[PDB]
């Protein structure tokens, strides 16, 4: 009946699925060979739905009908101030329907359709379910799904509802920082500890203070920045190169959406290289007006352009400690989650804040949450 329960991190920008099979957690790659699937859905004018990288890669060509960031809207009402602010930054249409922010898209043949946020998340969960079934060689009916620790009752229920729509019985809703702590085996220890989970992803920043007492977790405080992540650091670098190009050539490349997207792709790759080396060459064939682009970005320049944003991650950490009535020295483990925690300056700032205390390392920060969800899914599969 419940079979092999899957563990899914349903992220704002990226989702990840794991299972417990043959004595260990296995993070599952999708049909594109990727252990992460972008939380994107594109509606083509042929009536087809594209999910994941297939959808993300077609954003520039179909900017009104490619849906992403549905997690920012799920479990909220249309008139929630957070929703009214977020819709200002989203390129697809959002309308009031049944008190909620429904996403409106063209599906071809002169038809437009509206989808609740949980229906978009259900499409992402269906893909995660397909990924898991291809791996296991059998059907998947049950899941453990993670949510941000600050999610309220409506946000947790709407996430279980996205599972129902996808044909998944969401047996447990688990907090993302708790799932990361479980990945590190922090739940399998005698005694009591205070854990700070610092999660800096592609688009969001979450800090959580947890207590662990002989396998029992409590989320004591949460903070962060809802609109700070890796995409913001790429954007600072894009603006930098766009201004330098305008001063050198007198050309504003922002007029050509394709040129901007080629630059975005290469800037993101260069930022990644800058986590292990000190210079990165950005090369673009036929960037603008058919002319090739070839420039270098140093790690020093990358840090300067982003120094305020990197430093900003420190105030939510201090605030969670104040709200927990804990001192820096009371923190027993610092767990880094989210792909942006690979940035050396971010790791430096976290270590400096904690007076030289080394954070927990070793588990891929993009996968730690799904890994913890898979550990719990293994217990439930029996
Ligand atoms: N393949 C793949 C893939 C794996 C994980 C992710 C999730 O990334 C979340 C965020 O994390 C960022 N990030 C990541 N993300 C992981 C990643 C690894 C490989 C690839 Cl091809 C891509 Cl593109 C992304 N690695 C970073 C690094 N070394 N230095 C700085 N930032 C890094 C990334 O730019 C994004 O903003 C996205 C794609
Ligand atoms: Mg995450």
């Amino acid at each position: 009946d419940v079979g092999t329960v899957v563990g899914i991190d349903l992220g704002t920008t990226y989702s990840c699925v794991g299972v417990f099979k043959n004595g260990r957690v296995e993070i599952i790659a999708n049909d594109q060979g990727n252990r992460i699937t972008p939380s994107y859905v594109a509606f083509t004018p042929e009536g087809e739905r594209l999910i994941g990288d297939a959808a993300k890669n077609q954003l520039t060509s179909n900017p009104e009908n490619t849906v992403f960031d549905a997690k920012r809207l799920i479990g909220r009402t249309w008139n929630d101030p957070s929703v009214q602010q977020d819709i200002k930054f989203l390129p697809f249409k959002v309308v009031e329907k049944k008190t909620k922010p429904y996403i409106q898209v063209d599906i071809g043949g002169g038809q437009t359709k509206t989808f609740a946020p949980e229906e978009i998340s259900a499409m992402v969960l269906t893909k995660m379910k397909e990924t898991a079934e291809a791996y296991l060689g059998k059907k998947v009916t049950h899941a453990v799904v993670t949510v941000p620790a600050y999610f309220n009752d409506a946000q947790r229920q709407a996430t279980k509802d996205a599972g129902t729509i996808a044909g998944l019985n969401v047996m447990r809703i688990i907090n993302e920082p708790t799932a990361a702590a479980i990945a590190y085996g922090l739940d399998k220890r005698e005694g009591e500890k205070n854990i700070l989970v610092f999660d800096l992803g592609g688009g969001t920043f979450d800090v959580s203070l947890l207590t662990i007492d002989n396998g029992v977790f409590e989320v004591v405080a949460t903070n962060g920045d809802t609109h700070l992540g890796g995409e913001d650091f790429d954007q600072r670098v894009m603006e930098h190169f766009i201004k330098l190009y305008k001063k050198k050539t007198g050309k504003d490349v922002r007029k050509d959406n394709r040129a901007v997207q080629k630059l975005r792709r290469e800037v993101e790759k260069a930022k990644r290289a800058l986590s292990s080396q000190h210079q990165a060459r950005i090369e673009i064939e036929s960037f603008y007006e058919g002319e090739d682009f070839s420039e270098t970005l140093t790690r020093a320049k990358f840090e300067e352009l982003n120094m305020d944003l990197f430093r900003s991650t420190m105030k939510p950490v201090q605030k969670v400690l104040e709200d927990s009535d804990l001192k820096k020295s009371d923190i027993d483990e610092i767990v880094l989650v989210g792909g942006s925690t690979r940035i050396p300056k971010i790791q430096q700032l976290v270590k400096e804040f904690f007076n030289g205390k080394e954070p927990s390392r070793g588990i891929n920060p993009d996968e730690a949450v799904a890994y913890g969800a898979a550990v719990q899914a293994g217990v439930l599969s029996g």
